[PDB]
Parts: C-alpha cells; sequence; structure tokens
DNA sequence: TCGGTAAGCAGTCCGCG
DNA sequence: GCGGACTGCTTAC
C-alpha cells in the first residue's frame, strides 16, 4: 500500500512523524529535516523557482529548521521578504507525501475516552486535579473494545466490582441497559488502588496510543485532568508518557473576556467531539451536555440516576461505571451519524495538514494552496501584518411585510467560489483597477463597460484572463467534491420520500428492508418491490435512507463551508493572501449579481405578463431571489387544477423551462459586460410554496429582511409527500426561544399557511388557556452567559447590566454559601425564567446552567414565583402579533354584527 | 467562546415638553 | 410608551 502519515510534529531540529509504511503497520521515526526558504534574486540568474507574481527566487537550503527561523528573523532586520514555507511540519509532509494521500482508516488508531471524578466540594478543575480519577472507559477502534479501568478503593469509599451481568439488564430488571451490542465488547479492569490504575492506564497508551483522540469535552477536562493527576501522583516525567514524544506543553487558549488552559500532547491529534460538534453540525443548541445532544441525535432517553453526581459513585457504583461506558458508546453513537472523524481525516489527508488543522480554515487552505504552487515550483510569498478593517459584503433586499401567496424561490449554486471562478479572483491574478462608477449604474447597464482585456468586479478591480489562478484552481477541486456529495444528499432524501409516499399503504406481511444504495435514486424495480413492503420494513428503509441523507450532508456542506471559507479567508488579517482588494471584488461582484438579476426576472415576467414596472421579485438575500407567483396561476384559473401537486407540477415547468433560460441569459450578458473570463452564475430554482389547493392557508409571509415563513411543496428537486414548513430567522428557528414556545409558534405558523386565519383563532385560544401546564424548562428562554464578572458588583447587578446576566446573579445569592450546587460557567448556556413581583429571590428573574433541573434548594420557589404572563407576552405573543400583523391576519377574533344573535 | 458581513430582536438607559 | 444609541446575542446568507 502506499504509505501515509498519522501525526506530526517539530522537536527543536527533529520532525518527529508517526505514518503507516507500505506494509501497514504503524512507525515512528525522528527526522532531521532540513528545510528550505527562499530570496529573490537578480534577473540574471538561472533558476527554476518563480514567486506568484513570475519573479525569480533563489532556493537557499537550511543545516536545521532552527537556522532556518533565525534567517527569517534577520531578514525582518534587513527589510526583505522571505519567501517560502515557514510552517516546516506543512513542507516536511509536502516533501514526503509528494502525491494523493490515499489514507486507510482502519489503520488508524482512533480513541474515544470519558473519565469519572468524584468531587464533594464542587467541580473537579483540571488544573488542580486534587480529586482520585475513579473510572475510565477507554474506546480502541482497531480493537473494537472498551477498557474499562475502576478504581473500587478510594478516600471517597469502597466499591464492590462493576457486574457485567447486572449492566446488561433492563431498567426494569434494575440493570443499567448497557446495550448488547456492546457487552461483549467490554474489557474490564478493577483497582484496589488509583496508582495502580493509573500505571496500568499509561502502560497501555503505551501499547494503543491513540492517533486521534476524542471523546465530549476532552479537551478541556478529560485530557487535562488525566495529565494533572499523575503530574501530582508521580511527577511531571511520567505524566508526559500521555506524549509518544515524551513532550507536551501548556497552551493558553485566550478569548475576548479571558483564558484558559489546555494540554498540547505532541504526537496525538486531539480532536473533542464537542468542537467538531459545533464546528461541523450547523446547529446551534441550547444545551452542550452529552445528555442533551445525544437525546437530540439519536433520540435515546437521559441517563437517569438518584442524588448528585458527587454521591452516585458511594450510592451506586454499578450505574456509575455502567454511564461512564455508556458516554463512550453515546459519542461513537453519534460518530456512527454525522461521520465528523471520517470528514476531519478526509479534509486533513487532502489539505496535508495535521487532523487537528481542520478547525481552522486558513491553516488548511494555506497548506492546499502551498502544494499546490509548490507543484509549479513556484514560492509562497511570506504572510505579513495587516490591521484589521471592515468591509462590505452581500446585498439584502427589503421587502414590504405581507402575506405572499404563492411563491418560487430561485438561488445560485456556490455563489462565492463561483464568483471566483468567474472573474478569476487570486492573488496572483491582479490585473490592475479600473474608474469605478456608482453600483446602481452596473445593475442598470448603463456604466461604461470596464475593461476589454480583463476580466473584472465592480468594485474596480480587473483580473488576467490568460490562465486560471491558484485560488480559483483550488477551489474549483473541492467545490467539485462538494457537488458529488451534494447530488447523493439529494438522491436520499428524494428515496425517502418515496419511502413516506408508500408508508400510507403498508403490507401486511413478514418481510425485510430491501438492500440498497440509497445514494443513488430508487430504480423503477426497487420502487415495485417497495410498494409492497410492510411498515416494519419501510421503516427501516426511510432510517437508512434519512441516514444516507445525514451522511451526504456533513460530506456536502462541510466542503460548501470550506470553499466559502476561502472567500472569507481573504478578508482575514490571518491568511497569507489577505487581501481586502480580493474579499471585496467578490462581495461587490454578488452585490451587483443579485440586483442584475432582479432587473432581469422582473423585466421578463412584466413582459410575460404584458404590464409595466410590476415587482415580481418580492425579496433577496445575497444570492437569492423570491419571485411571487400570483399571477401566473391566475393566468391558468385555480379551477383549473385538479389538486396542489397539478399546480405545483405547472410552476416547476414554468420555472425550469421559462424562467431559468431567462435568468441564464441575463447572467450570460453580465458575464460579458464584466468581461469575465467563465460563465459560472448557475442560478436555479429552490423552493415552490403556496397553500393546499382550496384551502383558506395564506401560503407564505415576510415580517421584514431574514425573517419569513412558506409552505413548501418542492425544495431543490424533491417532491414532499406532505408539505413543508420553510421558517427562517422567526423565533421558530432561535436557539433562546423557549421549546415548547419554538412548538406552539410553528403551529400557529403552519395553520397561518395551510388553514387559515380561523385555525390560527382556535389554536391561540387554547394555547393562552393552556400554556400554565408546560414544564418550566420548556418554557424557560435560553442565553449564552458572557462577562458575568463585568456587572456584578457586589453580587448585584452593575450599570446596563443584561436580563440573562441580571438572571444569574439572582442564582448566585440564591446558592450562596452551598458548596455543591452546580455553578453557572462563564461563556455557557442558562435558562432564564422572569419572577414576580415580590419574589423572595429580590430580582425580576432567575437564570440557571442550561441542559440540567434546577438545583432542588431552590426549585419549588421558582416554580411557586415564575411569572406565566410575562413569560406568554415576551416569548409568544409579542413575536406572534409581530407574525400577523405583518400577515393582515388577527389571532383572536374581532367582534362582528352577527355577534347579536 | 481558538478555529467573512448583514441584520434581526431583547434589553438598558434616557430623552421626549 | 416608543425610539435612538448602545450592548448582547443569534440568525441568514
Ligand atoms: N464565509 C462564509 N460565507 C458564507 C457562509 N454562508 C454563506 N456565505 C456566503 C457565501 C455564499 O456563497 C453566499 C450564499 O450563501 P448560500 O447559503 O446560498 O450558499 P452557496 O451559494 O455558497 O451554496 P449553495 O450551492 O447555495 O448551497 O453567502 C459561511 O458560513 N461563511
Ligand atoms: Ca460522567
Ligand atoms: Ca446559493
Ligand atoms: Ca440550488
Ligand atoms: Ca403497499
Ligand atoms: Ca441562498
Ligand atoms: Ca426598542
Amino acid at each position: 500500500m502506499k504509505e501515509f502519515y498519522l501525526t506530526v510534529e517539530q522537536i527543536g531540529d527533529s520532525i518527529f512523524e508517526r505514518y503507516i509504511d507500505s506494509n501497514g503497520r504503524e512507525r515512528t521515526r525522528e527526522v532531521e529535516y532540513k528545510p528550505s526558504l527562499f530570496a529573490h534574486c537578480p534577473e540574471s540568474q538561472a533558476t527554476k523557482y518563480f514567486d506568484i507574481y513570475g519573479k525569480p527566487c533563489t532556493r537557499k537550503l537550511f543545516a536545521n529548521m532552527r537556522d532556518a527561523s533565525q534567517w527569517i528573523k534577520r531578514m525582518e532586520d534587513i527589510g526583505l521578504e522571505a519567501l517560502g514555507m515557514d510552517d516546516f511540519k506543512l513542507a516536511y509532509l509536502s516533501d514526503t507525501y509528494n502525491y494523493e494521500i490515499k489514507y486507510d482508516h482502519t489503520k488508524i488508531r482512533v480513541a474515544n475516552f470519558d473519565i469519572e471524578v468524584t468531587s464533594p466540594d464542587g467541580f473537579p478543575e483540571p488544573s488542580q486535579a486534587k480529586h482520585p480519577i475513579d473510572a475510565i472507559t477507554h474506546y480502541d477502534s482497531i480493537d473494537d473494545r472498551f477498557y474499562v479501568f475502576d478504581l473500587l478503593n478510594s478516600p471517597y469509599g469502597n466499591v464492590e466490582e462493576w457486574s457485567i451481568e447486572i449492566a446488561a439488564k433492563l431498567q426494569e430488571q434494575g440493570g443499567d441497559e448497557v446495550p448488547s451490542e456492546i457487552i461483549d465488547k467490554i474489557i474490564y479492569m478493577p483497582f484496589d488502588n488509583e496508582k495502580e490504575l493509573l500505571m496500568e492506564y499509561l502502560n497501555f497508551w503505551q501499547q494503543k496510543t491513540p492517533v486521534i483522540l476524542t471523546g465530549w469535552n476532552v479537551e478541556s477536562f478529560a485530557i487535562p485532568y488525566v495529565y494533572n493527576r499523575i503530574k501530582n501522583i508521580f511527577g511531571e516525567s511520567t505524566a508526559k508518557r500521555l506524549s509518544p514524544h515524551r513532550k507536551t506543553r501548556v497552551k493558553v487558549i485566550e478569548n475576548m473576556y479571558g483564558s484558559r488552559e489546555i494540554i498540547t500532547l505532541f504526537g496525538i491529534s486531539v480532536l473533542d467531539y464537542i468542537d467538531l460538534y459545533k464546528k461541523f453540525s450547523f446547529t446551534n443548541q441550547p444545551s452542550y451536555s452529552l445528555d442533551y445532544i445525544s437525546e437530540f441525535e439519536l433520540n435515546v432517553g437521559k441517563l437517569k440516576y438518584d442524588g448528585p453526581i458527587s454521591k452516585l459513585r458511594e450510592s451506586n457504583h454499578q450505574r456509575y461505571i455502567s454511564y461512564n461506558i455508556i458516554a463512550v458508546y453515546r459519542v461513537l453513537q453519534i460518530d456512527a451519524k454525522r461521520q465528523f472523524i471520517n470528514l476531519s481525516l478526509d479534509m486533513g489527508y487532502y489539505a496535508k495538514i495535521q487532523i487537528q488543522s481542520v478547525f481552522s480554515p486558513i491553516k488548511t487552505w494555506d497548506a492546499i494552496i502551498f502544494n499546490s504552487l509548490k507543484e509549479q515550483n513556484k514560492v509562497i510569498p511570506q504572510g505579513r501584518s495587516h490591521p484589521v478593517q471592515p468591509y462590505p459584503g452581500a446585498f439584502v433586499k427589503e421587502p414590504i411585510p405581507n402575506r405572499y401567496k404563492y411563491v418560487m424561490s430561485f438561488d445560485l449554486t456556490s455563489l462565492y467560489p463561483s464568483i471566483i471562478r468567474q472573474v478569476n479572483i487570486s492573488p496572483e491574478t491582479i490585473a490592475g483597477t479600473f474608474k469605478v462608477a456608482p453600483l446602481h449604474d452596473y445593475i442598470n447597464a448603463v456604466a461604461e463597460r470596464p475593461s476589454d482585456v480583463y476580466s473584472c468586479s465592480p468594485n474596480g478591480m480587473m483580473y488576467y484572463k490568460d490562465r486560471d489562478g491558484v485560488v480559483p484552481t483550488e477551489i474549483t477541486k473541492v467545490f467539485n467534491q462538494r457537488k458529488e456529495h451534494k447530488g447523493y444528499m439529494l438522491a436520499a432524501q428524494r428515496n425517502g420520500e418515496i419511502i413516506k409516499e408508500a408508508l400510507h399503504n403498508p403490507n401486511l406481511s413478514v418481510d425485510e428492508p430491501l438492500d440498497v444504495d440509497y445514494r443513488f435514486d430508487f430504480s423503477d424495480e426497487i420502487k415495485e418491490k417497495i410498494k409492497k413492503l410492510s411498515a416494519k420494513s419501510l421503516n427501516e428503509m426511510l432510517f437508512r435512507a434519512q441516514r444516507t441523507e445525514v451522511a451526504g450532508m456533513t460530506a456536502q456542506i462541510n466542503r460548501k463551508a470550506l470553499i466559502n471559507g476561502l472567500a472569507g479567508a481573504l478578508g482575514n488579517v490571518w491568511f497569507r493572501y489577505y487581501d481586502l482588494r480580493n474579499a471585496t471584488a467578490i462581495t461587490t461582484f454578488g452585490q451587483m449579481a443579485l440586483q442584475w438579476i432582479e432587473r432581469k426576472v422582473n423585466e421578463y415576467l412584466n413582459e410575460v405578463c404584458g404590464t409595466e414596472g410590476e415587482a415580481f421579485v418580492l425579496y433577496g438575500d445575497t444570492d437569492s431571489i423570491y419571485v411571487s407567483a400570483d399571477k401566473i396561476i391566475d393566468k391558468v384559473g385555480e379551477s383549473k387544477f385538479r389538486d396542489t401537486n397539478h399546480w405545483v407540477d405547472f410552476l416547476d415547468k414554468f420555472a425550469r423551462e421559462r424562467m431559468e433560460p431567462a435568468i441564464d441569459r441575463g447572467f450570460r450578458e453580465m458575464c460579458e459586460y464584466m468581461n469575465n473570463k467563465q460563465h459560472l452564475m448557475f442560478m436555479d430554482r429552490e423552493a415552490i410554496a403556496g397553500p393546499p389547493l382550496g384551502s383558506k392557508g395564506i401560503g407564505g409571509f415576510w415580517t421584514g429582511k431574514k425573517r419569513y415563513a412558506l409552505n413548501v411543496w418542492d425544495m431543490e428537486g424533491t417532491r414532499y409527500a406532505e408539505p413543508k414548513l420553510k421558517i427562517m430567522g422567526l423565533e421558530t428557528q432561535k436557539s433562546s426561544t423557549p421549546k415548547a414556545v419554538q412548538k406552539a409558534l410553528k403551529e400557529c405558523i403552519r395553520r397561518m399557511l395551510q388553514e387559515g386565519e380561523e385555525s390560527l383563532q382556535e389554536y391561540f385560544k387554547e394555547f393562552e388557556k393552556e400554556f400554565r401546564q408546560l414544564n418550566y424548562i420548556s418554557i424557560a428562554s435560553v442565553s449564552s452567559a458572557n462577562n458575568i464578572a463585568k456587572y456584578d458588583v457586589g453580587g448585584f447587578p452593575g450599570p446596563k447590566c443584561p436580563f440573562h446576566i441580571r438572571g444569574i446573579l439572582t442564582y448566585n445569592r440564591a446558592i450562596k454559601g452551598n458548596i455543591d450546587a452546580p455553578q453557572v460557567v462563564e461563556g455557557e448556556k442558562v435558562y432564564v425564567l422572569p419572577l414576580r413581583e415580590g419574589n423572595p429571590f429580590g430580582d425580576k428573574c432567575i437564570a440557571w446552567p442550561s441542559g440540567t433541573e434546577i438545583t432542588d434548594l431552590i426549585k419549588d420557589d421558582v416554580l411557586h414565583w415564575m411569572d406565566y404572563t410575562v413569560l406568554l407576552e415576551k416569548t409568544f405573543i409579542k413575536p406572534l402579533e409581530g407574525f400577523t400583523s405583518a400577515a393582515k391576519l388577527d389571532y383572536e377574533k374581532k367582534a362582528s354584527l352577527f355577534d347579536m344573535f
């Protein structure tokens, strides 16, 4: 097989590399890598190395990496550019793996672990590590085993061995319900003292050294705790055995309002799953406790136990250990679904970076571009200092707040990356500038044509047309991968709808789910078999289709994020290729493109309808337009349609056969106007929306920019079995909105769009009457909690104290003195409830850590004093008032002349 | 929260005769 | 009470 790296580090003058050799074996080597850097040289000197602007460079070979670093400093002291890859491990990887990396995940040791630490006096601080580690569960992907290290004797209690037999039993049998599929995979090791546990853990780690190390909160808790505990018990040298190279560094992670410490383990790639989830999931969650996320992702029940976690080991060690094991497994289950580890490996090996570098778009693109240029013997420029400067972004049209009955939307494929490719925007393709007219003049095609030679953006920038820049070249490669995965995602989605349709008529039979590839549209044969399947088999197929769709989503959306990140990186001062001329060339071109096509679409539809000056485009944001289709439907007449699906077909055909070619012609003209390299503005129909045929539903409404709701029948070619609400920006979509209120507001919107005013009024009346029975957690608002200290003045709110922070201060006073009460963590999320006048907490609200029950100390008082009226008005009535006034609807029935009989 | 801009709403403070 | 200046937070792209 082809060799591939696992990890790479620079330690002084050596590269330390762990890798898989040509025989599939894991090896380690220390290499005294001699790096090269570059300086500009005279034109009259034979060289094969040229910078990105075509100027010749001489290669300088250094005796070691320190000499190279020292040369860079001296070049700065002289005032001359020091060119080349200054991150020597990336240059090392580039030299050692000069080919597309083919990796084999089965050879990569991925470890998932979780520790338990009993603590009577509050949260066990990893920096102090003053309490025994009393359980470790460590799953190894090569062995496919859960290694359980269980401490039986501690200063906080001596316990009996954990029983695998009780663990496996149902909770209704007094068991822990450890999933039967992992029972045979558990290797249980009890210990009579912590020193032996830890020594054996280190020996095990030496034998089975993680390459990828993951788990939940491992980077901020488990790793620093284990490292510091071993340090405290045995000394530094022993703790450093967590690194295969015996090198570690305390790394200070700084933010706007403070800092925290993590431990860097040289020769390991830590991918904390909480951080993977935050980066790759495209959710914003009210809580990031593993219980919360596992319930969200997997629909598994919360892990239940009585009493505080600090007493769980002593009271129920059996459950304590089972729950530690289940926690490790839940992360594996989330990864089986989301495939974030697979994604990280794909991206990391593609860029030729340390896998953990996938968190940084700047590092990722720096490596991709370097490798690409090096192929051509080109030499990358030195990174420079730039002051942070704001620059302009997208255009968003101000909509007229209203109901909109029939709507068709259109959206440009991969806009910013397509602009980069079309215009040919790259550091080395800058050709010069032209005299800019106001943007409106380009939008309306009255400005002078910018150039007859170069490719232009309306910000005044011109670009070479003779050859693709490295940025367009490399962005195109990742765009093509994204396109492939999006194809699979959409096929799985369409296949899911086929199964949902079939589920309306399940067969009374015993059978099996079909063995199919859900990434490809079902054949006629498969469709016929599906129509004969039982509900059991269909539901299993639906689950599998949806899992295929999720895998496709992960693969596609994060490649989209990577390419969009390149467009953004051009506007970040830490990027080697930072250039506001290029960043603004992209965004300004986007503004023009949107407004240009709005004009073209309006002109086309005014022509087909025989009107003038009518606004068909009701809204647009960045690269999408929303077109009112009422007049189109009305030209046929609603009475002429057999059913909803009939007019959906008609609009689908109209969009594809009439509007899209008109849109294409419009953009080809704009491409010629800007003299661009290649026409890549591809704007396709996204949504078809409207009320159910014959209903009183309103179909859709806008309240303002970035705030709208649509009843969608077809999205990007997926024809839904049931209409789907597309809701953007409204409170139903915000993590700050109480769970039960999101649900209620969604049902209000559903009724407005699908059923009409009377239906909405019926539901509102009932919600208002019954909502006081809702569980307090479900009606609590949520907020991130920053700068608690700034606003704390002797335990009371200082000037301008935010409402959620006031709530936290209230909570702090109420739990004061109590060492065991859950502390609100700076920067994390809190639930927030308002309090009625005259409550014993002495303020108007209280907040506590999100994803948790409020402590039993104050719960009953919070429940007694909760201000339901304020809750309802703020979270429900106010947003609903916004929706209905925009939609010209009443959520409460107005008096009429009939109220007299 | 270590890892592009536009723009909405909640809330504070305070003016507004 | 509501709007502007401002902070804080959270979306849509
Ligand atoms: N830097 C950055 N830019 C973004 C992000 N999301 C959207 N944008 C910018 C770049 C996009 O090309 C543009 C339009 O966004 P869309 O959501 O329509 O995505 P895009 O057109 O890239 O892909 P698509 O093919 O429509 O899925 O807005 C983001 O997360 N980061
Ligand atoms: Ca735990
Ligand atoms: Ca788009
Ligand atoms: Ca599309
Ligand atoms: Ca059937
Ligand atoms: Ca869009
Ligand atoms: Ca206001």
